[PDB]
């Protein structure tokens, strides 16, 4: 049949791609080709419009199997060709060894790090439910799409998927349909060696619906029926158990050897002949298969055409919502939304930057409907919920509604991070955030790094940033955390000092389209600074206190800017003139012009950095660094600052030593380099 | 009764400690006091010998509840007093806001970051089973101890606990007995808002035994009986569901408000009067309670006395095993064990450092019985199993035995990290390791940081360290990873260049008693270096190529040392004389004398670093840094190195630019500083 020919075509494209690269993973593509064929036949999508907002989404959580995904995209006429398949895993190609959303048309997210994709799918489904609740009206199903996810045993072993699956079941996300590749093989061999849990029983315990397909090597009728069944269960996410043979068809099927290396050439020959293909030919695409797939594309394009007319009619019937929806689909924030950002003067009271963050959110959430977010069980500590908003919950619970804007993530930082990536991936201009203590953003590093690589504008509201949190002690106090994330490409790490800087940090975070943000915020109160503004802080780094005859410039962030200002006064009594630079985001600063940066960190003057955590990175901006390179302590915060000499006098002492160290020396800006 | 008085004493000590600090968590201590009383009465321990190897272990995974733990330790006469309780959460005290094994007598591990403790308990239990299988003989139950863990809803939400619980069930760890504080409250309020899964059904799906105690506020008879029942189930870990009221007894019991802030003074008064205590008195310890607890200590000390005689008799009956056991309990490695480390010459073949690591393990595992370890489903890629060894599995499976030495962790990096901490915490000189790709050590950051804070000598075998891995691409290629861990206090991050350096890295890792190790190892082959040795590499940094008239010194690690040596030859043709420094571990180097360090990185010469990942930290050792501060690429590894100009010519160009940049300048060692 044509369906059988399509499945063979998919299998052999994937195998041939791996063969050409002499690298990659043929096993899961061989095992999952029937399911991929069946799922894509049920999906609504336009290969010529990858951003249609009512498309079904597909996520390959077992991203090593990407030769399968690329084969589907090629067969369906996405902007990816057989010539691209021939360049699988080759430098600069459109077919990298794991799928990257920035590079691969039809890759919704970046997968390969196990466990992430299923969580991303939870986030796509969460966003779809919130979006539909916000916009759908009687006779106007603006959003009614599904989220289909493939995942393997490795994803099921990774704790992040447990977190997201518990939460998805709680949230009754009925438009999520996941498929477990139940092939009983991982890299170390049989799953009997390490993974003997009853997966199905676990998923039932989360409140998921289950469908089992006992012969997923051949039974596409049952896979299609499983999808139909899942669609009828509107209040539970569904897990479809696909019992497959890894490497189905290979001489080496059902073995770990078929997981992650190219097949032998003789094996590929016998695959081709058993399935009616020419063993002398590679990258065959039978015209029957193209025709069948094209029929499905044409039908999907007519569905999108009708959706476009539905949307036009929606804009007439619901003028205000229609304009809002249009704006969001155009990727534009509300005009002058930023006029809602709070502004402060030096006469205003001292405030913790966690509380300043609460106040920002309180003002901007009503102004910008595409902002949603939550906390990982730290809502009253991170201060991440705007008073008067409703939680995102299924209405059946009585605890919220899908139109809600505040997500109770529970104690699930890693899944929160990956779910945020999924919400961003949904599109529609979602600007979403997640709160935890800065030290526990580290629990989510797997996902955070992918926010950066995937270029998603997600935001971490990361409070309790330092030893300033006090008594909870060294298990809670960041040391390495900012260095880690600043050393990751494409992460803005804002550490605002005061009210105006906190508003600049949010302006950046919400306006972002390609760069994730971490906002490092304080437990303790900080004064409003003389010289701060949204305008200046928006440059990432700026001259707070200009001193034309400076003996030294002190560069600082966050809670240490006020400390630097106080140290300036101590230094004046010692006959030393200091300037102060505030550096609320190193990435934003780095992106400014060379001349702007040199106006902040000029030649001819020693520069001392002050920040109460690792000194790593700080030599980019300073000659000497005063930081904290040991773990913290459990005590009242001011006593910890005193212990480590982060006091006006301690900073002044190190500033005076720095001035003395450079006496008789020629000093150029830390911004200078040899190459 | 005396038991009722003990429970009230525990509750009120905990409440009074929080009150004195005006900080901390009274709710879970109030709810768990009955269970703590019951468990400690069943436990065998010696307050005067915290390291007795056959003690039962207790772990407080919900570490915020530590006022409870400290109260138990005080009541039982550990080296912790009521005066220490009065200094709860105060700078420098023995009663920090979360328990720290380095500081608190009777704290087996450091908890507070949720999810970690239960995983640590899995590791303690894994070690106990391996230890017992290794040493026990007929009539010689050298090891027969239990591992008791308290955990809350937060630990159950964290994915790391799912990973460890799946694995513990697979491993049939019958001496693990965990207790869930089922109080239906977390920081964000009712667990109904975020955590509605059927926990018990999930634990059954992992192969755990369950006991439910419906009134754990009062029913210590049922809690004791649950322990007895758990002890009869020898092939399953047990979860005991303790249905409690958070803050039991408080006016605010059963609310989130009682979780994490001090009680009101009037609330504490009514607690005291309801329980027969003086509301005017704080830190009361009724002498009846002390007497009852002392009886249990005296009985436990007689048990340890008899164990000591058993051990003496064991050494007579089993002379070889007895001497081995003695040596391990003395904390000493075998005499001259390091003579088994492989040594190489520059005439030997090029080898990947992952393969050199395999070879080291193959030689030292037979020599050093206290080495055990595993991989997170990457055994044939990390090369972490010595041929001929048996896996750690329950014999019932036929897949291994508890005497085995190789652990199949599955795709569970975070739990692997926390389990390693538990194995180290068991003691008996265990030197344990865990393999994954370096980029996915980041999944385990929560645990890795605790290895450092807890001072545990665990080892990560972290292969595929860079763009050198090639085709798997940027989702797999570390950039930020070494900077992150080097910026964490107390982590040795070894990046060996060749065979001799790899042996030095293992010598350090195995000899360690207080410092975790990460060994960053290559996929690709590297040459044996002229000038390397175990002796020199053991210093962390050393002069590989000395050049008395150097125009520049190139400092490098790992795969980039050979690159630097090749660049030296290119520079010679340009009339530039270079020296080369190899810096296999920055922490070990930093610990050398100032004079030694200056012999490696002298004044008066420009120094260029070369390492194919983040430049963060490198200014400690260099004036200019050539690194990789963007994500990688999917392609053949040599082509990626060429793309980013990590070639002999690219290094030479930057070296020549560095020499030119410092012409006419006075250059001092990067090791110099102003303070
Ligand atoms: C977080 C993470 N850890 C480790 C790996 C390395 N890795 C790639 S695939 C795989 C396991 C393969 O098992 P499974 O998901 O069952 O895939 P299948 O063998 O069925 O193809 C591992 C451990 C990874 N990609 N991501
Ligand atoms: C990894 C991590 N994330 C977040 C926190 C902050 N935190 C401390 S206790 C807690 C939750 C309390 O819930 P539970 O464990 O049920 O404790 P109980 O309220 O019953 O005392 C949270 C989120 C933490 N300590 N560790
Ligand atoms: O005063 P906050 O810092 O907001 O919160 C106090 C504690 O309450 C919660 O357990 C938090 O995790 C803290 O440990
Ligand atoms: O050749 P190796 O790098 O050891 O392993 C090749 C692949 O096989 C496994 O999926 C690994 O995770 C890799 O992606
Ligand atoms: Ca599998
Ligand atoms: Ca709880």
């Amino acid at each position: 049949s044509v369906d059988q020919k399509a499945i063979s075509t998919i299998r052999l494209l994937a195998v041939d791609a791996v063969a050409a690269a002499n690298s990659g993973h043929p096993g899961a593509p061989l095992g999952l080709a029937p399911a991929a064929h069946a799922v894509f036949k049920k999906m609504r999508f336009n290969p010529k419009d990858t951003k249609w907002i009512n498309r079904d989404r597909f996520v390959l959580s077992n991203g090593h199997a990407c030769a399968l995904l690329y084969s589907m995209l090629v067969l369906y006429g996405y902007d990816l060709t057989v010539e691209d398949l021939k360049k699988f895993r080759q430098l600069g190609s459109k077919t990298p060894g794991h799928p990257e959303n920035t590079d691969v048309p039809g890759a919704e997210v970046t997968t390969g790090p196990l466990g992430q994709g299923i969580c991303n799918g939870v986030g796509i489904a969460l966003a779809q439910a919130q979006f539909a609740a916000t916009y759908n009206k009687p006779d106007f199903p603006i959003s009614d799409s599904y989220t289909y996810v493939f995942l393997g045993d490795g994803c099921l072993m990774e704790g992040v998927s447990s977190e997201a699956s518990s939460l998805a079941g709680h949230l009754q996300l009925g438009n999520l349909i996941a498929f477990w590749d139940d092939n009983k093989i991982s890299i170390d061999g049989s799953t009997e060696v390490a993974f003997t849990e009853d997966v199905i029983a676990r998923y039932k315990s989360y409140g998921w619906h289950i469908v089992e397909v006992s012969d997923a090597d051949t039974d596409i009728t049952a896979i299609a029926a499983a999808i139909d069944e899942a669609k009828k269960v509107t209040n539970k996410p569904t897990l479809v158990r696909l019992t497959t043979t890894i490497g189905f068809g290979s001489l080496a099927q059902g073995t770990h050897g078929v997981h992650g290396a190219p097949l032998k050439a003789d094996d590929i020959k016998q695959l081709k002949t058993k399935w009616g293909f020419n063993p002398e030919e590679s990258f065959a695409v039978p015209a029957e298969v193209t025709a069948s797939y094209n029929e499905h594309v044409a039908e999907n394009q007519k569905i999108q055409q009708q959706w476009n007319e539905l949307f036009a009619a929606y804009k007439q019937k619901y003028p205000e919502l229609g304009a809002e929806l249009q704006r969001r689909l155009d990727g534009k924030l509300p005009e002058n939304w930023d006029k809602a950002l709070p502004v402060y003067t030096p006469a205003d009271a001292a405030v913790a930057t966690r509380k300043l963050s609460e106040i920002v959110l309180s003002k901007i959430i009503p102004e910008v409907p595409e902002i949603i977010g939550g906390s990982a069980d730290l809502t009253p500590s991170n201060l991440t919920k705007a008073k008067g908003t409703v939680d995102f919950q299924p209405a059946a619970t009585g605890l919220g509604d899908y139109s809600g804007r505040y997500i109770r993530y529970g104690v699930r930082e890693h899944a929160m991070g990956a779910i945020m990536n999924g919400i961003a991936a949904f599109g529609a201009n979602y600007k979403n955030y997640g709160g935890t203590f800065l030290n526990f953003v580290s629990y989510a590093a797997g996902a955070v790094r992918l926010s950066a690589l995937s270029e998603f504008p997600i935001t971490w509201v990361a409070t309790h940033d330092s030893i300033g949190l006090g008594e909870d002690g060294p298990t809670h106090q960041p040391i390495e955390t900012l260095a880690h994330f600043r050393a990751t490409p494409n992460i803005s790490v804002w550490r605002p000092a005061d009210g105006n800087e906190t508003s600049a940090a949010y302006k950046s975070a919400i306006e972002s389209t390609h760069t994730p943000h971490i906002l490092a915020l304080t437990r303790q109160n900080l004064p409003q600074l003389e010289g701060s503004s949204i305008e200046k802080a928006s440059k990432g780094g700026y001259t707070l206190v200009q001193q034309d005859k400076a003996d030294i410039i002190i560069v600082a962030t966050g809670s240490e800017v006020s400390l630097a200002v106080d140290a300036l006064k101590v230094l004046e009594g010692q006959g030393i003139k200091a300037g102060v630079v505030s550096l609320p985001d190193q990435l934003t600063f780095d992106k400014q012009s060379e001349e702007y940066k040199l106006s902040v960190l000029p030649d001819g003057v020693p520069i001392l950095s002050v920040e109460v955590m690792s000194t790593f990175g700080w030599s980019k901006y300073s000659h000497q660094q005063f930081g904290l390179n040991r773990f913290g302590a459990s005590g009242k915060a001011p006593e910890i600052f005193k212990l480590f000499e982060f006091t006006p006098e301690g900073v002044a002492e190190r500033a005076a030593k720095t001035v003395a160290f450079y006496k008789g020396k020629d000093v150029v800006s830390p911004l200078r380099s040899a190459f």
